[PDB]
């Protein structure tokens, strides 16, 4: 399983994942055991490599002829792809998809080998020792596609809410693998309604996109948390032959003043930060584990998830689309110092992550905002140059969705003029003993009186508290579940009564494994601020969050007129 | 119960602790509940004050006439004593004893009240937010004595090992409560052997001490871990009063790189142990003390280090009787140069040292006095403080060796002063370096670059954290498996380190700490116990036992 | 420490416990090395004997001359006492005190040895494989007394509430150790008020009891939970030598009486808000120190309870002292739990029950906290032979204590044939734990059967056990049994029902804390523990702690 729907009926495709591949670590003189390992999977979950950091090899065979495309949905975190022993592709970043395209291969059985590497060091500017784990392995699916002379690389659909109803625009990218000029058309349907036919002309080996005009969609129903209506959009390429199928929802997301507006209504965010992490599956969570998390998150009363701190599996985003859950998705970065951001690969790897993330995820109605550079050095001049570059990269790829960044630069951020939404991570009553209301008011007033973020929508993108599941004390000391109950009660009461604040993401949904270097401040070498523990067992604070989130709706309905 | 033996047969004494007193917190405008609270006890263990920091009041009644003495073995941490509503004494520091002497009180029933305070702030230089808890309450016992017009305030006995066997010297301090001059004698016996009779002459209101000569003790058998023979020493004043203590005939001295007990080269197999228990705070009863001791003995240890303050004399009694060697230190842990410059610091350290050595002089188990654990021994002001306190110790007990647990890795400027050089190190917990390499780099520097060169060397702390119950195949830090492998490596290194006399593992059990340390202390506990706070053995318990049981108390096979 | 007050000022005494003694196992094919062990203590808490069942030796020395008494407050569970290598006494039952009296011993150093045995088998009819542990060792204190030619063996004080105020009677037992006749008097004062003088004539080697009349005590204030006023009662034996001996105890002026369906305390209708509590602790076995006792009591008071039931044996006098001073009502029972009809015809059963009852009431008579005597918890009250035993033992209690009410915690649901005998009818029930039946229905069906079809009709009625299991830390959204959430639900329904039941004087929750049990019970006892505590064995509150506290604190001590 790769998506919750079929993305191709014409193109010949087959999943190479959901299978056992041959696996062995590399980097030694001797023999290494070859074991049969699951793909998707993380090798930190296999008994003999629970602690392995380094390179390892995954291999299997496949059968194919002609022009082929191998799509990799995620390899943690550095990949080299070899087909029949020849290097044919490479990739950095565990959390965004990539592909290898091979022209006119011999028919028959081929050998596929992926070298996966989770090492830290100078080549890796995003994956570093950090407050979450960098796993190793083929952590998301793998797809073999047999192509013809040309194929549909992607389709991006954009809804528009006009005075008279829903309009839409489609943009399609076609890649010609033939050395000669190519002619044809692309026919586009949305939910079996006719939409457009685009004439295509490609010069030899050209990749180019073609846009339709803004067309009416009088048949379209809204996507919203209360009614998550989705449509399949289909593009069929005809030459002298190929398709792509995606899913869309008709919703508008814009900011106006201090309001985040969804389909014209003032949104209240009731959210969770959620890592892709699980004690048995690493970051390779199967469908069943995803939906289990989503059902707990819905039980808690939440309407939104924030993908700390990297792009998520499209299968998870699909499930948010289908259930009306709003998504903040951000590029892969957490807590990087100014010196970290001057790594010579940092800008290229951020740009690559952003490009791949938005190109792949453009169509997900659940995604209402793009985030960047969580807790990076937004208080420095060199930091500001990076924030500016990446914010403008986002706008060039998606001019419509709002943008933001979760800041921890308390009253020293110099980048708040750039985003549409100002967002702050704060931990009063955990890392600072100050009443939450006072801390939040001091920060909010500074933003409005002293920063270029004034008058914009404002989110608390992290608030919460640690608790080791099972540690309970009449003294309610920090790390006890009782103390976490008290902290979350006070924290949520303050954020939801802060005028000008659109809502909150609790840090965080579940406890998460972190890097060994963080052990000193991370009991059990875990981040323990989950409202459920790593085994999804509800801590005492679970009932406090549920009471709070279930007492509030998705929209501000009773604001002053 | 105050001691494991009776310290008085002539003097009239009654224990006022081991009882319920009336208790309420103070500092409010309204009514506070009066509850019946145990003494000894810490109010952090009573349900309604588990989080209380501040002042509280303890009171009961007692019957007495004439001259009386009220001895407090411990009040956590600042005390004010009132009798019939009049202030009559005060005290700072939870861990040392003190007394209140009142002259010629009317007969009948009297009101005793103790105001205990565990507050932090500028008045308190030793009790600070720290990596252990500052409890509140009457945490050790309370004794009422009815006195005549003079009494024995203490007796100190010193054994000497000479060419021809054991000698002894005794010093007794007598205090006169009458305005008139006082003449008498003091008869001293050890184990019902005649020892000396000292003539006494005291001016009015004078406290003065008198010493016997060095006298042979050919009947004396030695005290040692293998054979902890003890004798009762009794001093009887005649003008009428007595004092009884216990002594052991053992010699402790350093010679080169050796710590010598009765001429034999000692190997320390130790545990750091706080006075901490989840039910009893720092007010552990006899049964809880002996339970710890039986675990420590089962582990193969021969020694305990009183981190980071003097211990209950009842615990030291149990160590004397069981042959356990004790490192006892004054109350201080981790104080910066700025903390040490607190206007009260020098006074409070001096008072702690005086009360500690005066009260504990006779315990044969105590083989070394420590000071100023992890204080600022790398600074000049620190050195001034270490110097003063080391010399104070020598003036009070010129015979035991002195030391200090340092963490000033290659920067300590105070290693010229003590008889033993001692270091706290945490390789494979706080620093990922092979233990053998870290210890070698430190040991070489001491020998080649410091005035600690050529003296005996102890590791006074080494260990690793483990949250009891957290286990994982990945052996991450805080898992019990990781603590197993850390301790195995650490112990292997210290016992193979030539020049090192042994080790105190940090630590025996998990210990509650202050809320300000939560960030680096899971569960607001120090989790480096080999047993958890409920005394349940962690996985590493078997690794320590395997190490300690495979080694004796002495270096028997050194090069000749 | 043996008691919270001094029981002697004239008699010369010295505690031999609160000390290390020499300890080694005996009778094994292993090494029997000697270690230094605490007394009081249980050897299951010493690392090398954590699993040891059998015999072991405790020894120390003492110095004494002439007539001596050695008092043993508790040896678990079978003792042989030797002095200077010669056997001088023996005892069965872990939980009652006993003494050894020795005439005219040589002066100087003596060797004391105690062989303690916790084995199960045919000689032991009370200590059996059971739902609680039979520890081994000297588990309570030991006292050496140097006596003269006679001594005060006990003093029993009984208050009476009359129309014109408090009255009192005192009975003293004096034991002459001389072969010659003894003339003297016993002078008794209560709180420094003069009470009585009893003239004494004792033949050679006689032990005899002497009573006063019922005398007025106009100065006396009463004992109650709200005001637990206590007085020290002092008896001094005066002979030709002067004040030759004494005995000091403590009393409280309170009346306990049943009248109809009411348990009356100083006239008021009592409500029991109680806990069953074993003497069990994971570090201390059954040898809990003063600090551990008071920690338990402070938790029990925090929970809103006013009463404790000593499941299932007599308790340390130190604990009962602490209940006296804090106004906690005590149900105390003899040592027996769940013994079948066949278990009860063990040839030693009646002797051992009788010995336990005699020692319990003779030693504990004066405690004002004790308001009721229980016997034979969950024994074979539905059989004819069981009835015979109940009748014997109830009659034995009345001959030792004709004033306190009596009872027995029954589980013979609608089949008990012994409810005519006691003053209070008591039942253990576990609806919503062992039977899935709504608590109110089950309790109604039982209570109507008692009023309509048994000779228990019209008497006061208690639920002496109700509760549910929970393994601390096991929590699940499914609220399965053994989860802490399920225990919350069960206790809420359970306490609502009992306090709603017309004719019920109250309840003892089973139980205060989780308790170690015998290995043979493991099949139904997770962790080889009884897990029905409201705190766990380490005294950590389970979720149901808050449910109990809300229930108990919403009700007063009286109807
Ligand atoms: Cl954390
Ligand atoms: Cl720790
Ligand atoms: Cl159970």
């Amino acid at each position: 399983m790769i998506r919750t729907f079929e993305t191709h009926k014409i193109r010949k495709t087959a999943e190479l994942s959901s299978a056992l591949w041959n696996f062995h670590t590399i980097g030694t003189q001797g023999e290494e055991a070859v074991i049969q390992a699951p793909v998707p999977g993380c090798w930190e979950n296999y008994p003999d490599t629970v602690s392995y950091r380094g390179q390892a090899s995954y291999s299997r065979e496949f059968e194919a002829k002609g022009n082929i495309r191998l799509e990799f949905k995620g390899v943690s975190h550095t990949a080299s792809v070899l087909v029949d022993g020849k290097p044919v592709g490479s990739h950095y970043n565990a959390y965004t998809p990539f592909d290898v395209v091979l022209k006119d291969i011999r028919p028959g059985i081929h050998q596929l080998e992926v070298i996966a590497d989770n090492s830290f060091g100078p080549d890796s500017a995003l994956h570093v020792p950090n407050d979450y784990q960098s796993y190793g392995g083929i952590s998301r699916g793998v797809v073999l596609e047999e192509l013809g002379e040309a194929y549909l690389s992607w389709i991006h659909f954009t809804p528009f809410l006009r005075k008279d109803g829903w309009y839409g625009k489609a943009e399609i990218c076609v890649r010609n693998l033939s050395s000669g000029r190519l002619d044809g058309s692309v026919e586009v349907e949305i939910g079996k309604n006719s939409f457009a036919v685009l004439p295509i002309v490609l010069e030899g080996e050209e990749e180019k996109s073609f846009s339709t005009e803004e067309l009416p969609c009088p048949w379209a129903e809204c996507w919203s948390p209360e009614s998550p209506v989705l449509y399949l959009i289909t593009a069929v390429l005809r030459t002298a032959a190929d398709d792509i199928i995606d899913r869309v929802g008709f919703r508008e997301i814009r900011t106006e003043g201090k309001d985040i507006l969804l389909n014209g209504r003032k949104l209240r965010i009731k959210g969770f930060c959620r890592h892709e992490d699980h004690p048995q599956f690493g970051c390779a969570l199967p469908f069943s584990a995803m939906q289990h998390d989503l059902m707990l998150i819905k039980d808690l009363g939440a309407n939104s998830i924030r993908t700390v701190h990297y792009p998520n599996d499209e299968l998870f985003l699909d499930l948010c689309d289908e259930q009306g859950i709003l998504v903040w998705e951000e590029n892969h970065a957490r807590g990087l110092s100014e010196e970290n951001m001057r790594n010579p690969h940092f800008k290229q790897q951020c740009g690559d992550c952003i490009r791949e993330m938005i190109t792949a995820h453009y169509n997900h109605p659940s995604i209402y905002i793009w985030g960047i550079l969580n807790e990076c050095a937004s208080d420095t001049e060199y930091g500001r140059e990076c924030y500016s570059e990446q914010y403008e990269l986002i706008k060039s790829l998606d001019p419509y969705r709002p943008r933001s960044s979760a800041s921890c630069r308390f009253k020293t951020d110099i980048c708040l003029g750039y985003p549409e939404v100002v967002s702050y991570n704060i931990y009063p009553k955990w890392y600072h003993d100050v009443p939450v209301e006072d801390y939040l008011d001091e920060l909010y007033q500074w933003i409005q009186n002293e920063s270029e973020g004034t008058g914009k929508p404002f989110l608390i993108t992290e608030i919460g508290a640690g608790a080791i599941y099972g540690y309970r004390t009449p003294a309610h000391v920090k790390w006890s579940e009782e103390y976490q109950v008290q902290a979350l009660k006070e924290q949520l009461q303050a954020v939801f009564s802060r005028e000008g604040c659109s809502g909150v993401y609790i840090w965080q949904f579940c406890d998460v494994r972190v890097c060994d270097s963080w052990f000193g401040s991370r009991p059990r070498t875990m981040n323990n601020k989950g409202i459920v523990d790593e085994y999804r067992r509800p801590k005492l604070a679970y009932e406090v969050v549920k009471d709070s989130y279930r007492s509030l709706g998705n929209y501000f309905e009773n604001l002053y007129f």
